[PDB]
């Protein structure tokens, strides 16, 4: 399903990492935020609806979108919540990884993070990369 | 050419909005930045060419990438400038039109701004949206 996306946070430093994954091709995109808030969930969900088609954001902590400021931004956006697992494992603990292997070739964890997300993307898996598979998925959704 | 990016900074409100067009196709991405510095753009810059094939960027104020901060981005990310217009001028009025049309449905700027990104991008011109575009230009390009 091209317009399911999942949305979680982790932490590294002291610091939250917003982690967003398009589930049918292991696309991230991320974020170093500087509180796990209401109000920077829905920054970026009006964000990446308006880079992507956003359908639906699933998320593994419901209470994230509980907030008016959430709800506003999903309301806003058409998004709805998504009510229904491998992939979105393995790519929060790959990006840790990569963040781990780049974290000395910059000076601020915000740089390594999209280092990592830079990383990610390109790397093709065979064997295309998730940046390729994203932009077939939504090529070939739009095109009937 | 579909690595190619224009970037600029204006200004609205007191307040700096940074906006990203890919060329051939309209499609922005624009972030409202706490200030006009280096270090800012070079975020920027990184965060782009992890999202999307950027390949060259071009800007109508080339002293924006003198700063060793932007230099060293553009190093670790394989971009180079583009050393060579209707699009482009277009886009930043049309997006300042769709700001001041929608100012009124969010209290922060910030917030408008990425309304009318997703305004924007959405926009059939017809006839797809510079959304479709982007999409379809990249897919077609990955393929031979
Ligand atoms: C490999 C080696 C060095 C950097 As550099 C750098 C800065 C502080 C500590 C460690 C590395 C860098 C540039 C831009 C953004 C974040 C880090 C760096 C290297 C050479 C010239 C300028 C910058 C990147 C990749
Ligand atoms: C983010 C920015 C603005 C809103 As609204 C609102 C409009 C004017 C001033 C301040 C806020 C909003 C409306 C209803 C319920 C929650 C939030 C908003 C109002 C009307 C149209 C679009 C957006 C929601 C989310
Ligand atoms: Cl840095
Ligand atoms: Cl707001």
């Amino acid at each position: 399903s091209p317009g399911i996306w999942q949305l979680d946070c982790t932490h590294l430093e002291g610091k939250v990492i917003l982690v967003a994954v398009h589930v049918a091709s292991g696309y991230i995109e991320a974020e170093v935020i500087p509180a796990e808030t209401g109000q920077e969930t829905a920054y970026f969900l009006l964000k990446l609806a308006g880079r992507w088609p956003v359908k639906t954001v699933h998320t593994d902590n419901g209470s994230n979108f509980t907030s008016t400021t959430v709800k506003a931004a999903c309301w806003w956006a058409g998004i709805k919540q998504e009510f229904g697992q491998g992939v979105i494992e393995s790519m929060n603990k790959e990006l840790k990884k990569i963040i781990g292997q780049v974290r000395d070739q910059a000076e601020h964890l915000k740089t390594a993070v999209q280092m990592a997300v830079f990383i990610h993307n390109k790397k093709r898996k065979g064997g295309y990369s998730a940046g390729e598979r994203i932009v077939d998925i939504i090529a070939t959704d739009i095109q009937t």
